[PDB]
């Protein structure tokens, strides 16, 4: 007889939430939320968080590292709407795009604005610079990031968790991580100079 279904339960027991960031070395992992528009008008579809890792062979075709930001791209089509709709997509990530996989998507946005990707992302570490090139692209080619901070943070519990009001807390560390992605997200895109 279980008892509920707010993941809490297993993952408090069986550790510590210790889940590294995406692509740690086993399998990736994230969340995203999706609506799809009809008409002058938005829908929204039965489903609070969901997502899916690894992906399957296609037989003769298969796909590269899509991450989150492609994974969406992908789902539009999935439903196939008609043009006069549209779609509000909504990407969850502690994690935010790539140089690469961001400019895969940023097309498929600047291409085409008909697209609207809101990613809430909690922060990224890593030592290129040059290869920012995708993440200010998507970003301003019409990909919407934003730095969960400590206030977005409890709120991204607030968002998909069976708890508008889950017992997550903030740690005084959020202020390194945030100063890391937002300095950089604003850095990326406000080009900052040498
Ligand atoms: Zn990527």
């Amino acid at each position: 007889h279980m008892l509920r279904h707010s993941m809490d339960p297993p993952t408090f027991t069986f550790n510590f939430n210790n889940e590294p960031w995406v692509r740690g070395r086993h399998e990736t992992y994230l969340c995203y939320e999706v609506e799809r528009m009809h008409n002058d008008t938005w829908v929204l579809l039965n489903q609070r968080r969901g997502f899916l890792c690894n992906q399957a062979p296609h037989k003769h075709g298969f796909l590269e590292g899509r991450h989150a930001e492609l994974c969406f791209l992908d789902v539009i089509p999935f439903w196939k709407l008609d043009l006069d709709q549209d779609y509000r997509v909504t990407c969850f990530t502690s994690w935010s795009p790539c140089f690469s996989c961001a400019q895969e998507m940023a097309k498929f946005i600047s291409k085409n604005k008909h697209v609207s990707l809101c990613i809430f992302t909690a922060r990224i570490y890593d030592d290129q610079g040059r290869c920012q090139e995708g993440l200010r692209t998507l970003a301003e080619a019409g990909a919407k990031i934003s730095i969960m901070t400590y206030s977005e943070f409890k709120h991204c519990w607030d968002t998909f968790v069976d708890h508008q009001g889950c017992p997550f807390q903030p740690w005084d560390g959020l202020d390194e991580h945030s100063q890391d992605l937002s300095g950089r997200l604003r850095a990326i895109l406000q080009n900052q100079e040498n």
